[PDB]
């Protein structure tokens, strides 16, 4: 009693929007630092009938039966996660059930501290994620500021984590958890100095490496596994897997954390795991460990470095004046334009990036920068020499944004009126589509 | 810089297990009441590259750009959902971002009541879900019992919701929310009487129709939309969509609930939506609204009715002595066996079902029943005449379980030793595999 007609036949409306989405992805210079492109195998997993199975619980301790093949999949994903990050299954455990990064963090935080528990994270404007306790004066924006008591440490004016500030805050606030690893931080992290501060105040060290996971696995950036109690990461960014998350916990430093984290994921928070996600993660984790993937990750940093260099050579200011990782934040103050304006300009030429706060920014509406990243285009074959072109297109968008603000005004409503039909933009879009459309596309 | 080799080539280890899972699904009488089989279309969506896009926020109010085709998918999904449950976009809104049922419930409850907020739901042992505030003496098992102040109302000895008890509890506890719609409740619900209790104490009416959604959409069972403030449902059970969830909210009854629910899903709880889920949901929701899908849903009930009947005629007791829906809970006390034992027996003959508490059960370990449901086999083409066969097999399993308990003992450890190699089970497995293996399989 089912219709087995293909997607194109059964739902033509939806199939066209998705064909379009596909065409837009193919013809874009994607610099969203948090995005990547999945290969066909990861998408086969995601489309696999294994998502039919309810398998609440954990492997060999399942509530239901018929989970023999599911257990094999889940255990393989756990094995390969521990492998990929070069930790021993005797010292480290991992939970592969969190449905996405925000869930993984709320779950992992609750395991450690509980309701009304105290946590410290980096402020949103400085590079922290919403799930690191974000709130504003007007409201508790994140559940992690409401279901927990949260405190937020800022970076200095130059855009670096100020560890003096982190200690001053940890001693007076006395949190049970200190979170590090970030959404828009362009530099590496001193986990040892975090570990040192946590040890002092008897807090857990929590490292969210979602943005830089590949660097950590491939031994290119600092390893928080040598110091952290918990490591969280999404699997869909630089790691290039499906949309899912992994919670890692150090058993030796905190015995009985396994039970706390596993029970927090289920049954505290989630219900049935999504086994298609688990399959897809397991698949990408095989690839993560190959020496080929280390090469891709190396190319990511080589590209980021060269993009940063080319932008500085065009008199564009970056926060921290560069990058240790896949990401760069442009400081646009010298050009007297917002990140929101540049974003719109860039979307009009099929350049995908996001607006982003800088240190001097008081508020998150009208931020003074954009964030760019190399994982997506590095996945599409672009190399160091190709970054001069991306730098050139971004320079041209900035210039056009300045001209348009002059002609149509500073109000965003007015500015946007300038965008459609603009001869130069139409021209620049053409240049972008021609270069992007011909690149390899998984 | 990617490997585009197919799944079978890139990851043979994993591809074999998934081949095995496929064959296990194919060769099973699936009576897990919460399970179903997705078609190829829905799985195409889940495999679609649309999961590459970060698209935090809501349509036309997105934080990032390049979400033109994503906006269309999300708005199509919301439209198709409102249609499917026969509600006007003027009166009702829906959020299509919740990643699964548990997440949708925590998010919706948070929107309505907030941290420390008061909620009432049905106890797990009576048919309630974990996310309806479940706790026991030892611990607060669900986050819903910890981040909220929860109280639990029970069914009477015959297994029915006792509204007298729901009233008495509501007037002394005075919750902000009362939850109805359940995980193992085999009868329909008097939402009106819930609405009149809620109104009396000024609580919201929350209906979680995950198990019975298709019945609600096709007008076969009571419609909580006529009375409820919030309706939650998973999309993966009787509705036969992907793993995801929908939050419906009545704007007329509660102006400003829209913003409350929308900000609860993001940015309070989740981050980037999973657009492959959203597409997949959109795809299934079109099918849901066809008259062919109403015929399927009717067949679910016709089969459930026939299965109930056939089990009664073999002297097997059902909680409430029957069913108004897709599910039956067998009371096994007369045979002096546990649902835990029967489940293992059924798992050995490729019969998938789950252990389940009955009203007399004190504690959730060692429950005295099993739950069975018809949506999966109804999807696989089975009709009323086929239910006698399923009833025969389950009767034979109960018998075998009694005999094995006699021979090897009441302890589950010993009991399981009796399963492997058992000539009768092998015979019965064979009969199961032959009938199931040849049924239509999406
Ligand atoms: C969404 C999100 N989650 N975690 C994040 C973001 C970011 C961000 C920045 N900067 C950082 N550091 O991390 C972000 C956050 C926000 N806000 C502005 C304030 C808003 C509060 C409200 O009015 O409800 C909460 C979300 C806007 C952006 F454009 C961005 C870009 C982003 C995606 C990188
Ligand atoms: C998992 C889950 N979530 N929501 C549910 C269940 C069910 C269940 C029942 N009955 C009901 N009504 O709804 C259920 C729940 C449980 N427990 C046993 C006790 C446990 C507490 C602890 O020791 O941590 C909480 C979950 C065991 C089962 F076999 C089942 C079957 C089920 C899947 C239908
Ligand atoms: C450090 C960090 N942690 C967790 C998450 C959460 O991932 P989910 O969206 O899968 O919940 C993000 C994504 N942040 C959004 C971005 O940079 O685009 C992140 O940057
Ligand atoms: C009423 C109800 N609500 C929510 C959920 C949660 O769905 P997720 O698993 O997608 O979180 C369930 C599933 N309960 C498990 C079962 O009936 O088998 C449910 O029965
Ligand atoms: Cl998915």
């Amino acid at each position: 009693m089912f219709n087995n007609e293909p997607l194109e036949q059964i739902d033509k409306e939806l199939h066209d929007i998705l064909a379009d989405e596909e065409k837009r992805q193919r013809e874009t210079i994607n610099l969203i630092a948090s995005e990547n492109l999945t290969n066909g195998a990861v998408r086969e997993c995601l489309g696999n009938r294994v998502s039919n199975k309810y398998s609440e619980g954990y492997p060999k301790k399942r509530y239901y039966g018929g989970n023999d093949f599911i257990d094999k999949i889940e255990e393989l994903c756990q094995k390969r996660a521990l492998e990929a990050f070069n930790v021993s299954d005797e010292e480290w455990g991992v939970n592969v059930q969190p449905l996405s990064g925000s869930a993984a963090n709320v779950q992992a935080l609750y395991a450690l501290v509980g309701v009304k528990g105290k946590i410290m994270g980096m402020h949103l404007c400085s590079g922290g994620h919403l799930t690191h306790g974000f709130f504003d004066e007007k409201k508790k924006v994140s559940i992690t500021s409401d279901m927990f008591e949260s405190k937020l440490y800022k970076c200095n004016s130059q855009g670096y984590v100020d560890l003096d500030a982190v200690r001053e805050m940890a001693l007076s606030f006395k949190p049970k958890v200190i979170i590090c690893g970030y959404t828009s931080y362009p530099r590496d992290i001193d986990y040892q100095q975090f570990r040192q501060i946590c040890d002092e105040v008897n807090a857990y060290l929590f490292a969210d490496i979602s943005h830089i996971s590949s660097f950590v696995a491939c031994n290119i950036l600092n390893n928080p596994f040598l110091h952290a109690d918990v490591v969280t990461t999404t699997t869909h960014k630089i790691l290039r897997g499906p949309r899912s998350a992994l919670i890692f916990f150090n058993k030796k430093r905190n015995p009985g954390i396994e039970q706390k984290i596993n029970s927090a994921v289920f049954p505290s928070f989630q219900g049935g795991p999504h086994n298609n996600k688990i399959a897809a993660v397991a698949c990408q984790l095989k690839e993560v460990h190959s020496p080929a993937f280390k090469e891709y990750t190396q190319q990511v940093l080589l590209n980021s470095k060269a993009l940063a260099k080319a932008l500085i050579s065009k008199q564009i200011d970056l926060v921290t004046n560069g990058t240790d990782n896949h990401l760069i934040v442009v400081d646009l103050r010298k050009f007297s334009i917002t990140g929101s304006k540049l974003q719109e300009t860039c979307n009009a030429i099929n350049v995908s990036l996001n607006k982003n706060t800088i240190p001097s920014d008081v508020d998150c509406v009208s931020p003074s920068g954009v964030r760019i990243g190399t994982p997506a285009m590095t996945t599409r074959g672009a190399k160091e020499k190709d970054m001069e072109f991306i730098a050139d297109v971004l320079a041209r968008a900035i210039k056009i944004t300045v001209d348009l603000q002059e002609q149509y005004g500073k109000k965003l409503v007015d500015f946007k009126k300038g965008l459609p039909g603009n001869a130069q933009l139409q021209q620049l879009k053409q240049e972008v589509v021609t270069w992007a459309g011909a690149l390899p596309f998984p």
